[PDB]
C-alpha cells in the first residue's frame, strides 16, 4: 500500500471504550450521529488518506511548488492537485464544520481523530483545505453584513490564509508595522510585506483565498494590543452573488525553500506594494485583531501538534512492519555460537526497546490529543468528565501547549528511533521516515516556538489562571493513584505527580521572588520548557495508565484473537513507559530547584 | 549558506596544548622535525583551507548531487566539489598522518584528527573521498613485501580506496556475508558477489584507480567472520614494478542511492565478477584473516564518523550563536509586561542562552572527548602525557572509540535540534545550514556499526572482555581528579555522584550477565541497558573533561588573562558549571532504571506491538 499506516482501532479505543465520546453520541447537537456511523466515518476517511491522499506524499517533496515571477502565482505538483481533489470531492474539507455552513456536526474529539489520518498522510493537504474553517471564525466574529460572505466563502470553498509574521516580528507579533489606512467608503488599504505566509497562493486549487490579516490602524497604540484584523480577498467579489471580480493587491512574491513540508507553499505576501492597493474589511468592525487572530491561532496549534503525532504514529508503524520481517544476527541467548539460527530483528532487545519506546510515546501523544479534544466543547465535557463550560475551556487552554509544544518536540525526537529501526535503510528516500523527520522539524517552529508555547503554559495557563485547570487535572490523576496488576505504575506515577508539583513551585517561587529581585524571573526562563516536557510526559504515563485499566477489565472480561493482541500492549505499554520515562521526572524535578543565573550573568561574548 | 563553515581552532589548541599537552612530543624522537608553532599554523591553514574552498561546494554538493550512468557504471560529481577535492589534494591534506615513507608528515594521531576536524566540519564527502592514502597505509602493514610495492605506489599517486562488507543480508551481522571467493591456479582470487551501500565505489574522474577492500568467503571455508578473508580488488588492473594503470577489473558499480543526506558521497551497489570480466583480488599479506585485517579499518572509520559528527554540532552551534547574536525579538524578560520596553537580541532571553550552553558545553566536551581519546593512539603520546604503556593505551583507546562512534554520533544529531531552533522559522529554511548539517549526519548514528552494535563492543568487548582494565584506568582518573581551590567544590561533587551512578550501571549489568549462567535470558537486560550505558559514560566524560578545562582556564584567569582570552576561559567555567548541574544529575534516574529493567518487553508477543 501507501507509505501512510493509519491507527482507527486506537483511535476507536481512546474515543468510546477510554473517554466515552460515544456517550454524546445521538443527543443534542450531536443528535443526527451514532457511534456506527462515527466509527465509519474514521474508517473511510482512513482509506481516504492510505490512498488518494498519501499517494502524493512522496512527489509533493521530489517535484515541490514553483514560483511564478511572470504572474505572481505559485504552481503545484499535479499529483498533488489530484489528492486535493480527492479531499474535496469528499466534503472532508468540511470536517467540524457548523452546520449552517454546510458541516455534519459533530464532536471536535471525533473531528481531531479524522483530521490525523490526513495529518499523517499528507499533512499539507489538511493546510489547504483549512478554508472553510477559517471562514466559520470569520463569521464568528464578523458583522451581519460580513457573515453572509463568510458564508458564501465556505460555500464556494475559498482558501484562506492567517497573515501575522513579518522579517523582524516573529514570536513577537506585537511589533509588527504593516499598516492599515481607512478610506472614506469605510474600507481600509492595507499595506507592508508579510512572511512565512502558509498557502498565500495556491495554484488554481481555489477560486479565491481569503487572507486574515493583521495590520496596525494608522495613530493606534503599539504591541498587540494595537494591532487589528482585516478580511483581505485575493480578488474582489459580489457580496450578494459571490461573483469573482478583480484582482486586490496582495501578491506572494517568493517561496521559501524548505527542509520539508516543501509541497506547502510558504510565501512573503506583499500587500499594497504592486500599483494597486490591497484593500481590507475591519473583521467585525472592531479593533480587537490579537484576540480575534487568536482564535485562528488556538486551532493551528492544536493542529500542529496532532500533525507531529500522526507523523510519528505512522513512523512507528512503518519501523514495525520492517523489523517483523527484517532478518540479522542470532538471537542473544546464542551470540557466542556463530552457527545460532538467524533472528528477525524484533528479537534483540535493543529493537524491542526501541520499539515499545516510539509505540508508547505515539500512543501516549493520541490520548493526550483526543483528552484535549474531549474539553473543547462543552457538551462533551460535562457528558464524559462531568466539568462545567468554564471550567473545560481553562483545561483545553491549559493543554494546547502541551499538544503543540510536547508534541511536536517528542514526534521529532522519537521518529530518530523510528528511522534507527531500519539500519542503514532508514537513511534512504526509499522508505518514508527520513521525510517524516524533514517534514516534522517544523512543527517545533510555526504556530509559536517551543519556548513560546513553554511561556504561555506557565505564564498564562496557569499562573493567570490561579492554577485552576491545573489543579484540575493533578486531582483526576491523583484520583487515579488512589484506586494490584497497576500497583507498581500508580507508586509511579505518585511520584511523578510530586515531581511536577515541586517544579511547579521551585518556579513559582522564582517568579514570586522577582518583585523584589527582578532577575529571579530568569530562572522561570531557563526552567520552563522542561517543566513543559515534564507535565506531557506525566500526562502520557497517567492517559496509558488509564488505557492499562481498560485493557485489565476487557482481558478479564475475556477478549481473545486481535482484540487480546491490543490490550495485551497497552498494559506493557503503560508499563514500560512508568518504569523507563517518568522516572527521570525526578532528576529534572532536582535541576529545576537548583537553577541559577550564571549562564545569564555570563558575558555574551564567553559563548 | 557557502561559508557555512566556523572553525574553532581556539578551542583545539586550547585542548592539545593547554589541557592535554600534547605539545610535550612535539619536537622529540617519532615528531623530532615538527615544533609546537608548525603544528598551530598547520590548523590555521587547513582550517582556512575548509572555510574557504572546501565549504564552497558544500551546498552544491547537496543541491546538485552526483548522477549515475547505468551503462558505463561511473558517476558525475559536481564540478564544484571536484575542484574542493583538488585543492584538498594541491594542499597534501590527504596524506594527514601518513607515514613517513608514503609521503606523509609524522605527527600525532591527535593533531591529525583535529586537522581532518575541519574537513569534516566543512564538506565531510570529501575527507571521505580523500581517505585512499589512509587505506594505503593500512594496506601496507597488512601486506606481503610485494603488496607493501603497490601500496607505495598508490599512496604516491593518491588513489581512491573503498572498504566492501555489507550485503543485502549482512549489515550489523558481517558474518553472513555470501559474497564468494575463488581461488586461481596462480594464486589470485575471482570474486563474485554483489555488496550494497558502498561508499565512494566510483568517484567520477577524481583518480586514477580505486583500492577496493573486500571481504569475501573462500570456497568451502567456515561461516560466520572467521570464514572472511580480505582480497585487494583495483578498479583498474595495473602494471605492480611502474603503476601505470591497465585493463578494467571485473568490479562495477551498479546503482547509487538517493540518500536523505551526505547526498554528494556516492553510496553503491557494486557487483563483482557479475559482467562476464573477473573481479580478480589478491589476498592480503596473503593471508585468510579478513575480519581481524578489515577491522584496522572499521577502527580508523568509527574515529572519522564519531569526529565528523562533533564537526558538524561544533559548525552548527557557531552558526547558531552568530544567528543569536544579530536577531532582535522581544522584550527583557524583566521587562515583559512593559509592551513598550526596548527590544533586545535574542542571546538575552533564558531559553536561548540555555540552548546556546547546551549546544556549547556538548560541542566542546565532545572536541575533548576525541581530542583526549587520540592522545592513545600513540604510545608516544600516551606515555609522554598520560604515563600508559603501550598495552594499557591501546586497550583505553579501543574503550573510547564506541563513545566517540556512538555517543558522539546520537548527540551531534541531538543537539543541532537546538541549533535549527535557535533560527526560529528560518531554520527550517534551506538559506541556512543547519538543516543540512541535520540530514548529512542522521548517517553517523547507522554506517560504520549502528549505536546498538557500538554499545554491545563497549560492554563485552571493551569491558567485560577486557576485565574492565581500561575503564578502572579511566574511572581512577576521575576519581583523582575528584580528590583533587575550592571553586570546582559543586562540580567535583556532581561528578562523583555521575561516576558513582556510572559505575552503578556497569555492576546491574554486569550482574545481569552472571545472572545468565542461570537463566539465559537475563542477558536480555543487558541488551536493553546497554545503549543507556553508553550514553551515561559519555555524559561522564563529557562532565569531567569539561571540568578540566575549568581547571585550567581558573588558572589562566588567575594568572592575570585578559580580552579575548578572559572571555574564552570564563566560557569554560560556565560550560563545566552547566553541564554539571543540568545534564549529570540525570544519570542518577538512568542508574534507577537500569537496576529495574525486566523482561516483560522481551516476553510480550510480536503481535501486540
Ligand atoms: C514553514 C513555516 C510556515 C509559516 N507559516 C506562517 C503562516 O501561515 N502565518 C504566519 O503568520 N506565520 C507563519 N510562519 C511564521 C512562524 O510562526 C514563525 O517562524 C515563528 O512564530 C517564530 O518566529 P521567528 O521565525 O521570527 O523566530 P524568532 O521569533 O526570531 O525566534 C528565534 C529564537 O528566539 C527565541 N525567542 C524569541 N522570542 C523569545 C522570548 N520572548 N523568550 C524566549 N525565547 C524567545 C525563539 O524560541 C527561537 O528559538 C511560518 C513559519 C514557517 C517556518
Ligand atoms: C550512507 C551509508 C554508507 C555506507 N557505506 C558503507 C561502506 O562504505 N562499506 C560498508 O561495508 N558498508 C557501508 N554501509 C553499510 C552500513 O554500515 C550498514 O547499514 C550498517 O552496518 C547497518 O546494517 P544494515 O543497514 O543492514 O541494518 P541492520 O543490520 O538490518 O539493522 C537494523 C536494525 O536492527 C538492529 N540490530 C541488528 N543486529 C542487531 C543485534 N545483533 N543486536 C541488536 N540490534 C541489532 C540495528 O541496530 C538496527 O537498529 C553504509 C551504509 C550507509 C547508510
Amino acid at each position: 500500500m501507501s507509505h501512510y499506516k493509519s491507527n482507527v482501532r486506537d483511535q476507536v479505543f481512546n474515543l468510546f471504550e477510554v473517554f466515552g465520546v460515544d456517550k454524546v453520541l445521538g443527543a443534542d447537537k450531536f443528535s443526527d450521529l451514532d457511534a456506527d456511523t462515527a466509527r465509519e466515518m474514521l474508517t473511510e476517511i482512513a482509506r481516504l488518506a492510505e490512498g488518494p491522499i498519501a499517494e502524493s506524499f512522496v512527489e509533493g517533496d521530489r517535484n515541490p511548488p514553483v514560483f511564478d515571477p511572470e504572474t505572481h502565482t505559485v504552481t503545484l505538483p499535479e499529483g498533488f492537485k489530484k489528492s486535493m481533489r480527492a479531499l474535496f470531492d469528499g466534503g472532508w474539507d468540511k470536517v467540524g464544520l457548523a452546520e449552517h455552513l454546510g458541516g455534519i456536526p459533530m464532536p471536535r474529539a471525533l473531528q481531531w481523530a479524522l483530521i490525523e489520518h490526513i495529518l499523517g498522510a499528507n499533512p499539507a493537504a489538511y493546510m489547504y483545505a483549512m478554508g472553510p474553517g477559517m471562514s466559520e471564525i470569520f463569521y464568528n466574529n464578523g458583522t451581519d453584513e460580513q457573515k453572509k460572505w463568510a458564508t458564501i466563502a465556505a460555500e464556494r470553498g475559498w482558501g484562506a490564509t492567517m497573515v501575522l509574521t513579518e522579517p523582524d516580528a516573529g514570536s513577537d507579533v506585537g511589533a509588527g508595522r504593516t499598516k492599515a489606512v481607512q478610506q472614506p467608503d469605510g474600507t481600509w488599504h492595507i499595506e507592508g510585506v508579510k512572511r512565512f505566509i502558509t498557502s498565500a497562493d495556491s495554484d488554481d486549487l481555489f477560486e479565491n483565498i481569503m487572507h486574515l490579516v493583521l495590520a496596525r490602524p494608522e495613530g493606534a497604540g503599539p504591541g498587540t494590543k494595537g494591532l487589528s484584523l482585516f478580511f483581505v480577498p485575493k480578488f474582489h467579489f459580489d457580496h450578494e452573488t459571490g461573483e469573482i471580480g478583480e484582482r486586490n493587491g496582495v501578491f506572494v512574491t517568493n517561496v521559501e525553500h524548505k527542509m520539508g513540508l516543501k509541497v506547502s507553499a510558504t510565501c512573503e505576501l506583499s500587500l499594497g506594494q504592486h500599483g494597486i492597493p490591497a484593500v481590507g474589511w475591519l473583521v467585525g468592525e472592531v479593533h480587537n485583531g490579537i484576540a480575534q487572530m487568536f482564535d485562528v491561532i488556538e486551532q493551528a496549534r492544536m493542529m500542529v501538534g496532532t500533525k507531529a503525532i500522526a507523523t510519528l504514529s505512522t513512523g512507528y508503524l512503518n519501523a514495525l512492519e520492517y523489523a517483523k520481517e527484517r532478518v540479522q544476527g542470532a538471537d542473544m541467548t546464542q551470540m557466542t555460537d556463530k552457527t545460532a539460527p538467524r533472528v528477525t530483528i524484533t528479537h534483540h532487545p535493543d529493537v524491542r526497546r526501541s520499539l515499545m519506546t516510539q509505540k508508547a510515546y505515539a500512543e501516549g501523544l493520541r490520548a493526550i490529543y483526543l483528552y484535549t479534544a474531549t474539553f473543547q466543547d462543552a457538551e462533551v465535557a460535562q457528558a464524559v468528565h462531568g466539568v462545567d463550560g468554564d471550567l473545560a475551556a481553562r483545561v483545553n487552554d491549559l493543554l494546547l501547549p502541551i499538544v503543540k509544544g510536547f508534541g511536536s518536540e517528542t514526534a521529532y525526537a522519537k521518529l530518530t528511533e523510528s528511522l534507527q529501526t531500519l539500519g542503514g535503510s532508514g537513511f534512504l528516500q526509499d522508505y518514508p521516515i527520513e521525510q517524516y523527520i524533514r517534514d516534522s522539524k517544523i512543527d517545533s517552529l510555526y504556530a509559536g516556538t517551543t519556548a513560546i508555547q513553554a511561556q504561555d503554559f506557565f505564564f498564562r495557563k496557569i499562573i493567570r489562571d490561579k492554577g485552576q485547570a491545573l489543579a484540575y487535572v493533578a486531582g483526576e490523576i491523583e484520583q487515579f493513584i488512589k484506586n494490584g496488576r497497576l500497583k507498581t505504575e500508580r507508586e509511579l506515577l505518585a511520584t511523578a505527580l510530586a515531581d511536577v508539583q515541586g517544579m511547579a513551585a521551585s518556579l513559582t517561587g522564582y517568579l514570586m521572588a522577582a518583585q523584589e529581585d527582578a532577575a529571579s524571573i530568569y530562572k522561570v526562563g531557563l526552567g520552563s520548557v522542561r517543566f513543559l516536557m515534564a507535565v506531557g510526559d506525566l500526562l502520557s504515563g497517567w492517559l496509558l495508565a488509564r488505557q492499562a485499566a481498560v485493557a485489565i477489565e476487557k482481558l478479564d472480561a475475556g477478549a481473545t484473537g486481535a482484540d487480546k493482541s491490543f490490550y495485551e500492549g497497552k498494559i506493557a505499554a503503560a508499563s514500560f513507559f512508568a518504569k523507563n520515562m517518568l522516572p527521570l521526572l525526578t532528576s529534572t524535578r532536582q535541576i529545576i530547584e537548583n537553577l541559577d543565573n550564571d549562564v545569564m550573568e555570563l558575558d555574551e561574548a564567553a559563548f
